[PDB]
């Protein structure tokens, strides 16, 4: 009900649609009888009149409706489905520690995530280092997965809520990303098709981060929080730091390196175990594993102390088709770059101000991300040892080390990192890596 | 310069767009570089933020370029390139005496008119009722036509004004019609792409009309008045009545009937007496072969009285392909509907209001109009003997008599007329057919 025309014509000149009209739409879009037009028209509606609850949740309802929903009732499980997803970063590694230490304490972890885009890395792109790793197994496949080790990470098929495919797609090239019922309902139809019992979602603040100020994260987080705990999920969001690098490291093969020794306990970045505990305990908390932050934390910080977390996630390896000793002998597995070089600062000072967006983009233009879908990925380029926000820098500090194809990309990666960065004669004021907690 | 991304975000978010944005987007339409998406993404766009003069000044110049322009100068022609062009009604015939008569007076009208839209009649579609008659000669004919009658009507060619080609068609499924620059530049590119010295705008007021009230046909007047005059063509505009049938018939060979007894001074419907001479005069006045409306009237009435503008029309016809001998025999030509009948009010009284929306879509409904691009038309159908706002009705003066092509149309054509009109106890107050002229 019914025509797409009238319903764009009823959203232009400011009416709210119902929930059959939004429904009729996002089929119409799903079995393409609704053309690429019609959709960027309706995109641009929303972008100008945004939505209200009902219409923010209808249009969620429908995206996940779109196609296969997962349930998992059926194998009975001895605990929640539970999940996380982040807006992206650089250096945003979580997911390879979370899936893992969330599993270990009793959750079971479907994650469908997604590939770099734009400046940000991706999580399927960063496992695709590792030889043989499989993200698209195939349904039983992945059920059994879950059912066995707790946690797989996998990519969207054709056939998990398709009505995103072409919204996202033309909202992609018509400058319709930049609207946050889409955003919410995009994100949620994805994450709500698997059948989850609980939530947390990351939104990012700062320069590397997709919203442009801290009162857009916020209001992103909390249409996110509203919409999941309506659909009977619940939902808590973070909004976490975003004015640096996350992980000590960015890239692909670089940050699974980072992931196995943070799980072994080689090296833990603080900030971002700061993210990754303050992520996983709402998590548990949400799932009902845990009844308060203090016993979250001694349940997390007792799986990684145990090995318990890091035999998981090789578990997860070796189930998703990856190398069966992956945890003991990563360094044999993953790609080394073919110039591994240093970038000092042209001056002595402190580390000010740090663009990740532009930081991103470098690792890009090494070849470590994408420009276009059809482009190939180096996966042994990036940085390691990335400078934080405060450290003094000199010929005994640099400001990253820069793992380059060659050494022609090594100088134009180095250029780009230097350009990045500014420094000062004083460290600049502390933030906090987790600004606050959104819940219903 | 450069992105059809980067020229969508920046009109999204209210900047004005340079001419070279705009002409760098209707270069990429036409060569099918931006896709649909993009156009219609740009189109709303538009139509949230409208457009300042300059840029409604360059998208119908970009518009206008984007194909063939026609040029005159070379034949050496002892008269204005002058034309008229109508937003489009029901029994809207102009035309078809307007070309000639100008013609008559030392004129040169190339008119590119259009088929019939939504509920509204089309100049080609009532051509093409003509046996044999051309709407599509080529080039170098249509120019030895100008040079030899002083009138052709005629269609748009592939070459003429393309990228409004698909513009328009993706404005037409996305709400994206009803914006003045949009309609503006639309319209534009096809009649400044004719070569012209001179122009005259008749755009409708009223419940046929397409703008929804009469301070918008003003704005719209107003907004081609002014592009096309700055692109040094003389243009002004009328603001005319639509609240009725403007002829005494509306259809296909039943408007081509009335033209020619309009002509040959059999009949004069007085409503459409007066918006056709008051076109004709701005016609003469612009074009400079009048100095005043009182010499242009006597012009213009000389060319009725004498039958010179009968004349050229059917020079015309003879020359596009039609009968030679079509003004004096048309009766054999103009195909006859298989039943003509009259339709009664159900009660006495005075011709009150009439919807000519809805008049207009029973024309479609009979056959006589497309709901779909693909559709036949049946080019007998219609009605004739409208009845007048004002006219007294009973058993000897009908609302319409009814041209229908079997006896199961006819019934649904009379039930259509019966409901489009109210009658009352007393006739309404009159109104003028030409309720202003809007120049320079
Ligand atoms: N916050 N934020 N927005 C980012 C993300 F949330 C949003 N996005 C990504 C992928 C997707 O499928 N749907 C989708 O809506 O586009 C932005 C660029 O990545
Ligand atoms: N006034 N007005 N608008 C009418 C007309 F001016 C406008 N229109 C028609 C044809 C076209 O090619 N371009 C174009 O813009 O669409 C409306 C429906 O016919």
């Amino acid at each position: 009900l019914f025509l797409a025309q009238e319903i764009i014509r009823k959203k232009r000149d400011g009416h709210a649609l119902s929930d059959e009209e939004i429904r009729f739409f996002i089929n119409g879009i799903r079995d393409n009888t609704i053309s690429e037009g019609q959709i960027a028209a309706l995109a641009m509606t929303i972008f100008f009149h945004d939505m209200t609850m009902p219409e923010r949740v209808s249009l969620t309802m429908a995206m996940r409706d779109s196609g296969t929903v997962l349930d998992w009732k059926s194998l009975h499980l001895n605990g929640p489905i539970v999940d996380k997803h982040s807006t992206g970063g650089v250096g945003d590694v979580t997911s390879l520690m979370l899936g893992p230490m969330v599993a270990a304490c009793g959750g079971y972890i479907p994650m469908i995530s997604g590939r770099g885009l734009g400046h940000t890395g991706g999580t399927l792109d960063k496992l695709e280092s590792i030889p043989g790793f499989d993200i698209f197994p195939d349904d039983n496949r992945f059920r059994e997965i879950i059912k066995d080790v707790g946690v797989a990470i996998i990519g969207q098929t054709s056939s998990l809520a398709p009505a995103d495919k072409r919204f996202y797609a033309t909202r992609d090239i018509t400058a319709t990303v930049d609207s946050i019922p889409l955003i919410t309902a995009s994100i949620l139809a994805k994450k709500l098709a698997e059948g989850l019992d609980a939530l947390v979602m990351d939104v990012k603040v700062g320069s590397g981060a997709f919203m442009p100020t801290y009162e857009l994260s916020e209001a992103l987080a909390e249409a996110i929080v509203g919409v999941a705990n309506g659909a009977g999920v619940r939902t808590t969001a973070l909004l976490t730091d975003m004015n640096q690098v996350l992980a000590s490291s960015a890239g692909n093969a670089v940050e699974v390196r980072e992931a196995v020794q943070f799980l072994t306990g080689e090296y833990r970045n603080p900030r971002l175990f700061d993210v990754t505990m303050a992520l996983c305990v709402e998590m548990l908390i949400s799932g009902k594993l845990a009844k308060d932050d203090a016993e979250a934390r001694a349940k997390l910080q007792a799986v990684l102390d145990n090995g318990k977390a890091a035999e998981v996630f090789g578990r997860m390896v070796a189930a998703q088709k990856g190398p069966t000793d992956f945890v003991e002998n990563y360094a044999k597995y993953l790609p080394t770059a073919m110039l591994t070089k240093a970038v000092y600062a042209d001056t002595e000072g402190f580390v000010s101000e740090m663009d990740t967006r532009a930081l991103g983009m470098a690792v890009v233009a090494m070849g470590g991300g994408r420009r276009q879908a059809s482009d190939t990925i180096d996966y042994s380029v990036g940085f390691t040892d990335m400078a934080r926000l405060g450290d003094q820098v000199d010929g005994q500090r640099p400001l990253a080390v820069i793992h380059a194809k060659d050494e022609n990309n090594w100088q134009e990666a180095a250029k780009a990192v230097k350009a990045a960065i500014k420094l000062a004669d004083k460290a600049p004021e502390s933030t906090p890596t987790v600004y606050r907690r959104i819940s219903e």
